[PDB]
């Protein structure tokens, strides 16, 4: 059994690079970030223009949505994040504390924290409420690249260009543990997997790797695609068959069986680099977007 993604909309509208494609948790939106300094809200399923948020001063790395699909939160290279009344377009706090740009961010699913990474190497955790900074973690010697929390909150992961993935206590902020390999190229992208025992990790080594992160052993390794040099979102595709689904820098969408590793699609259209996929929640959806070639999101869909 193999997808078959199909392309059904190209989502046009950004000046420069597309830097994050997001489904809301509901389904019912596409949120992009970018370079020129905008996010757009598109309908999920149509790829209908909903609406432009405008605030940063410069670029956005990231962004990411609220369990209840009401906010979102934006990383930026002017330092801060913002988070983001989605129904206004109304920016509702301002977070200030890094010092130096702002790569990536998530809530938690109880969606009251915020947990960011930034070029200052640092993993700041913020309450939603108050904007607050509430821990700063020295969480590694090198930029940060990707931070994420399991599926109770209990614990974040982040992954750094100084080869490692660290795995954090959310409440003390104390390091549980310290993946690291023989070799130690830069770790561009990290995230706990649906059940939250795993990690999928890419490296700038051209690798994904899927580990145990308790018992510090990769169980699967998915290869074939190009990434040498930008921070590449991947995902756990699980609407229909499992697959990891992830961009490239020969501007494809690489898609793989989960368990054999064996490529089963790869998605063509794009004009660069493809930075960022998406996953939709409960349908065979995929969104991605690519740099400044491109400047455009695709909507794809499979019969499985």
């Amino acid at each position: 059994v193999k997808p078959n993604y199909a392309l059904k909309f190209t989502l046009a509208g950004h000046t420069k690079a597309v830097s994050s494609v997001k489904f809301s948790p509901n389904g019912e939106w596409l949120a992009s970030s970018s370079a020129d300094k905008l996010i757009k809200i598109w309908g999920a399923y149509d790829g209908k223009f909903e609406k432009t948020i405008s605030g940063h001063k410069l670029g956005i790395s990231d962004v990411a949505w609220s369990s209840d699909s009401n906010l979102l939160v934006s990383a930026s290279d002017d330092k801060t994040l913002k988070i983001w009344d989605v129904s206004s377009g109304k920016c509702l706090k301002t977070l200030k504390g890094h010092s130096n740009y702002v790569f990536c961010c998530n809530f938690n699913p109880q969606s009251n924290l915020i947990v960011s990474g930034s070029f200052d190497e640092s993993v700041r955790i913020w309450d939603v409420k108050t904007g607050k900074c509430l821990k700063t973690l020295p969480a590694h010697s090198d930029p940060v690249s990707a931070v994420h929390f399991n599926r109770d909150g209990s614990l974040i992961v982040s992954s750094s260009y100084d080869g490692l993935c660290r795995i954090w206590d959310t409440a003390s902020g104390q390091c549980l543990k310290t993946l690291i390999d023989d070799d130690n190229p830069p770790v561009s992208f990290v995230k706990f997997s649906p059940n939250g025992k795993y990690i999928l990790a890419a490296t700038l080594d051209n690798t994904l790797k899927l580990w145990d992160y308790s018992k510090g052993k990769c169980l699967k390794t998915y290869t074939g695609h190009k990434n040498e040099k930008y921070c590449i979102f991947a995902n756990f595709s699980v609407t229909g068959g499992k697959w990891i689904v992830s961009g490239s820098e020969d501007n494809l969408v690489y898609i793989w069986n989960l368990q054999t590793k064996e490529i089963v699609q790869k998605l063509q259209g794009h004009t660069d680099v493809v930075i960022s996929t998406a996953c939709h929640p409960t349908e065979n959806i995929i969104a991605s977007a690519a740099l400044e070639n491109d400047k455009t999101i695709k909507l794809w869909k499979s019969d499985c």
